[PDB]
């Protein structure tokens, strides 16, 4: 087909799609893997994983739009804290492109916001999901302080995920951050390159924690290896669930493999989310308007490296039939801030919009 702008897309319906990425882009992204890209990602997760087979349909319908056609029940469960943010920010495209159904929106916005983000992979997206369903159902969201055996049956009862899926979903706390889990400070990154979509996160999870970027008593938080911060600059912040699927005997080796594997931490992300964003629905159903999503940023092609003040003595190795890869050693003495924001300044606001959540 070819759209009023004469670009060549696959099928018509998928045009509508095209204007939506550019208002998205301009009003609240900006081109960049920032703060509000890193929010309506985490949405994309959260939308789709209330489902499960076991309960029913009327536990929830997945990747359904729920969050935003009910902004006042799921946003308020307690798992849901901070969602409230980037459900206020979504409603307006919903409001305006009002050919899009408020699924498929979550979905392409969530694809948007990632191809913002240097390494990151250009996802599936099918289009076609139903602008009617029902709010979900409490618990049906995995929290920090769960244990594996917990959060992987949750996993498999939403949509039969295997524990490789599950891990591979992880790489998106390569470019994650922290608002809520710790009320004394704020933005707390889980990698010291929240803006890159890398390996980082995989490798600094298995160093030695050292300290924590603010109190220390905060549920679902454990030692980080990195939490010195100044000003805006916050420390690095270690999840118990990342920590805890680093280390079990399940889950060790396969977490281990993404350590400095680029393309296949990518690649297995993007089968992962394939998944994701079709839970609820036969896809046999859905039409593929893959060709309409943007092209990513490329990334360096650098390998990972420990951080300044870190090395292969910090390591906490719990894979024991894989090699760890040898890596090289940011020189200085003592650890480096990670910025606030993307261009290296420390004052860099989101564009946020009121709303009913
Ligand atoms: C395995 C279960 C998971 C747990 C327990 C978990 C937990 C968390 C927690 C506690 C935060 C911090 C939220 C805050 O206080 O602001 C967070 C942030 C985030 N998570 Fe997850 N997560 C999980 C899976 C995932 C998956 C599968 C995705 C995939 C899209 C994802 C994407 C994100 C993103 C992008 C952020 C950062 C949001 C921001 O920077 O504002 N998470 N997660
Ligand atoms: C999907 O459902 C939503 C929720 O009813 C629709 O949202 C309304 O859209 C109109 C414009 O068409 C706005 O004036 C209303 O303010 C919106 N309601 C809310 C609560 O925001 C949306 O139009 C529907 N979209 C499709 C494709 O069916
Ligand atoms: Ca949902
Ligand atoms: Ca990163």
């Amino acid at each position: 087909a070819v759209c009023p702008d004469g670009t060549r897309v696959s099928h018509a319906a998928c045009c509508a799609f095209i204007p939506l990425a550019q208002d998205l882009q301009e009003t609240i992204f900006q081109n960049e893997c920032g703060q509000d890209a890193h929010e309506v990602i985490r949405l994309t997760f959260h939308d789709a994983i209330a489902i499960s087979r076991s309960q029913g349909p009327k536990a929830g319908g997945g990747a359904d739009g729920s969050m935003l056609l009910f902004p006042t029940v799921e946003p308020n469960f307690s798992a849901n804290n901070g969602i409230d943010d980037s459900v206020n920010n979504l409603i307006p495209f919903m409001q305006k492109h009002n050919t899009i159904s408020a699924a498929d929106l979550v979905q392409f916005a969530g694809a948007v916001a990632l191809s913002n983000c240097p390494g990151a992979p250009r996802l599936e997206f099918l289009a076609g999901r139903p602008n009617k369903t029902i709010a979900a159902v409490d618990g049906l969201i995995p929290e920090p302080q769960d244990s594996v055996t917990k959060i992987l049956q949750r996993f498999e009862d939403a949509g039969g995920f295997t524990p490789f899926e599950v891990v591979s979903l992880l790489a998106s706390h390569s470019v994650a951050r922290a608002n809520k889990v710790d009320q004394t400070i704020d933005a707390a990154p889980f990698d010291s390159t929240p803006f890159t979509f890398d390996t980082q996160v995989f490798l600094e999870v298995l160093l030695k924690g050292v300290g924590f970027p603010g109190s220390a008593n905060n549920t679902g938080e454990v030692a980080s290896p990195l939490p010195l911060g100044s000003g805006s600059d916050t420390g690095e912040m270690r999840l118990q669930s990342d920590f805890a699927l680093a280390h079990d005997p399940r889950t060790a080796c396969i977490w281990q493999g993404f350590v400095n594997e680029q393309a296949f931490m990518a690649a297995s992300f993007r089968a992962a989310m394939s998944k994701l964003a079709v839970l609820g629905h036969n896809r046999n159903s859905l039409i593929d308007c893959s060709d309409v999503v943007p092209v990513p940023k490329p990334a360096t092609g650098q390998p990972a490296m420990f951080p300044a003040s870190t090395g292969p003595q910090d390591l906490e190795l719990s894979c024991p039939s894989e090699r760890f890869p040898t890596l090289t050693t940011q020189p200085g003495a003592s650890q480096s801030l990670i910025a606030h924001c993307p261009d290296g300044s420390m004052s860099c606001p989101g564009v946020q919009f009121n709303g009913p959540a």
